[PDB]
Order: C-alpha cells, then structure tokens, then sequence
C-alpha cells in the first residue's frame, strides 16, 4: 500500500547497514535491505540512535575480525552436527552480522528470514531492553511459544520465539497473517509495541 514508508526506512537503514569489502551479489544485498525496510521506522531510528551497525558479509562470519574468536567454536545444542560458528550465516544481539545470500529458511539456519530474525535480537536487546524476558511476554510465551514450530528451540527460549515472531510479523503479508492466526496474543503484543 505504501511505498513512501519503505523509501524513508531505506534512508534510515543507509545510516545503519554496512556493506563489506570484497565480492558479493549486490542485488541480493539490496534485497536484504528492502526486507529490513519493512520493519517499523520507530525501531530503525532507535537502532540508528544507539549506533547499531547491521553488517552484511561477503564471506563466513568467523572470517570477520571481530568474530574471529568464534572460529572453531561449537554453538549450543550443536550436538554432533559437524558445524561450528564458522557455518552460521547470521548473528543478532549486541551486534548484527549477516552473510549475503543466506536469507531464506534452510540456508544454514531455521529462521523464516535471516536478517529479520537477527535484527529482532538487536531490537529486543538494545531498543526494547530484553522485552522477551519480561513478565508479560513470558506469560504469552508460556502459551504460544510452540505455535511456530521448532518446539525444542523456539518453544524453549522466549528470546528466540520473540525474534521469530518479529520476523513473521514484518517479512511479508502472508507470514504476518500466519502469525495472527497461530499466535493471536503475540500478534497483538507486537502490534501494540509499534503503536
Ligand atoms: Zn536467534
């Protein structure tokens, strides 16, 4: 309905997204920004205020200097697998690092969208001050925490279910209505947050 909002958010994101040195698909990198541009501007401006940089990567996560301490480190609940932090495409929290071309579900992650799920962690931690670990959201998580699948992951950690609910809410119209169907209280919760 509104293309003007996307364009203004893209300009906010221009003060947030940092493009990598090296070779990558420029069009796909731009597609990731367009998807991030659907997040409420209130959240984006607040990330801009706190100087949160969304770093897009052309290579592996642990190839980057700041995440080199993760090289060879096995993430939690990567029992066997054979994969370490070197094989993780995205990361969110205090910092945001995303590998370009790995947005879709299955590209080394179970999130419905890499960049929206990770940026959610930053908005949760930096902007909303760990709202996923608040009494109100815990009550909702207690009831709706498994309604998006991944019951041993999303259904166990409220910070993860928040991030995925956020991604469902802001990705596209289909996954938004999917969230409203499966998680009415969570949908209502996020809707009030942006009011
Ligand atoms: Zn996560």
């Amino acid at each position: 309905m509104d293309s003007t909002t996307i364009q203004q958010n893209k300009d906010t994101l221009s003060q947030i997204v940092v493009f990598p040195t090296g070779n990558y698909d420029k069009n796909e990198a731009n597609a990731m920004v367009n998807r991030l541009a659907n997040i409420d501007g209130k959240y984006l401006n607040a990330l801009k205020q706190n100087n949160l940089k969304i770093k897009l990567l052309s290579g592996k996560l642990t190839d980057e200097k700041e995440y080199a301490y993760l090289k060879g480190v096995v993430p939690k609940g990567w029992e066997g697998t054979g994969k370490t932090w070197d094989d993780v495409p995205g990361l969110g929290g205090s910092t945001v690092a995303l590998r370009i071309g790995f947005s879709n579900k299955g590209k080394g992650h179970d999130a419905i969208n890499l960049e929206l799920h990770a940026t959610a962690h930053a908005i949760d931690h930096i902007v909303l001050n760990d709202i996923s670990k608040s009494a109100q959201f815990k009550q909702i998580f207690a009831k709706e925490g498994r309604s998006l699948g991944n019951v041993n992951y999303l259904g166990v950690y409220p910070e993860e279910f928040f991030a995925e609910s956020f991604a469902y809410y802001y990705l596209n119209q289909d996954t938004n209505s999917k969230l409203k169907s499966a998680c009415p209280q969570t949908y209502s919760f996020l809707q009030n947050l942006a009011k």
